[PDB]
């Protein structure tokens, strides 16, 4: 296909992995939550009891099957969970856990220093998110990425738009395939239809279309910057081509105001020009999680 972030750009190793099929009588559509080029998302009830987000197919069918066979492989606390397919009737559905707070980018922006309401609530204290919470968000996204690297998957569109936030402030990697419709400003249109997330991409991905665990690490560095900026667009001062110009010359995003120097060093180790020089995601995870769980006395003074 060529679409960065599309799960089917990865290789299928287990061509016989089984896919769970859910009966029509076990699903009750409640209402629409959203809509893109390739589908509609609905809240539903799934029975044997629980709320689910279902993605309805628009139309493709072979892509659908390939997507379900790969998505049955992804089972991890920090990947949005895929429960199966409902193919008896229309629409064809893929069924996922429901993530109440929506996408992480919107969640950051709405709990940041420019938000309207910063009242305390179920999952968040009254101010903007504090350090320990920004660290816990980062850590969970990094943990999802350690899992993907363990299984030889490469995401290619890692960004806060492509993570979801659930109840209890649980952050998982996932999207319903509509980020180019909803956040089209984060993509650079080169083709008649190609849309590249160039502000999250390292030089080798931009120039050669090479994608590895290491270009994903670079993107994770950019995610870190988005978390510590409360969801700002990287290089927001710059047009797409200017950002390419920056990235290519080797300029680095600046330390955000809410980012301690220790955390900035982590970002920087993800942004080495040479892919083999970049930190390993297992080490980034390990450091961020250790920081998230550090004593408040230490974190208060970073
Ligand atoms: C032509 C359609 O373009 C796309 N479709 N989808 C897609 C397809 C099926 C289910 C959900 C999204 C996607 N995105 C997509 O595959 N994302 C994967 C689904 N996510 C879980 C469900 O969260 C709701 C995980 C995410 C993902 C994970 C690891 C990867 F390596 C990867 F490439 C994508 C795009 C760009
Ligand atoms: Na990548």
């Amino acid at each position: 296909s060529g679409l960065q972030g599309h799960i089917i750009e990865n290789p299928q190793y287990f061509s016989d992995a089984c896919v769970h099929h859910i009966k029509r009588r076990d699903i009750v559509l409640k209402w629409e939550l959203g809509e893109g080029a390739f589908g509609k998302v609905f809240l539903a009830e799934c029975h044997n009891k629980m709320l689910v987000a279902v993605k309805a197919l628009k139309e493709a069918r072979q892509d659908f099957q390939r997507e379900a066979e790969l998505l049955t492989m992804l089972q991890h606390q920090h990947i949005v969970r895929f429960f199966g397919v409902c193919t008896e009737g229309r629409p064809l559905l893929m069924v996922f856990e429901y993530m109440r707070h929506g996408d992480l980018n919107r969640f950051l922006r709405s709990h940041g220093p420019d938000a309207k309401l910063l009242a305390g609530g179920e999952d968040v204290a009254p101010g903007p998110l504090g350090l320990g919470q920004l660290l816990a968000v980062a850590s969970q996204v990094a943990a999802g990425m350690v899992y993907l690297a363990g299984l030889h998957f490469v995401h290619r569109d890692l960004a806060t738009r492509n993570c979801l936030v659930g109840q209890g402030l649980v952050v998982k990697i996932g999207d319903f395939g509509m980020s180019r419709d909803i956040y089209s400003t984060d993509y650079y249109r080169v083709g008649g239809r190609t849309m590249l997330p160039i502000r999250w991409m390292p030089p080798e991905s931009i120039l050669y279309r090479k994608f590895t665990t290491e270009s994903d690490v670079w993107s994770f560095g950019v995610v870190l910057w988005e978390i510590f900026t409360y969801g700002k667009q990287p290089w927001y001062q710059l047009s797409n081509t200017e950002a390419i110009d920056c990235i290519t010359q080797g300029r680095e995003l600046e330390r955000p105001r809410a980012c301690p120097p220790e955390v900035y060093a982590i970002m920087r180790g993800c942004w080495q020009r040479e892919p083999q020089q970049r930190h390993s995601i297992k080490d980034v995870h390990a450091r961020l999680q250790a920081l998230a769980q550090a004593p408040p006395v230490y974190l208060d003074v970073l």
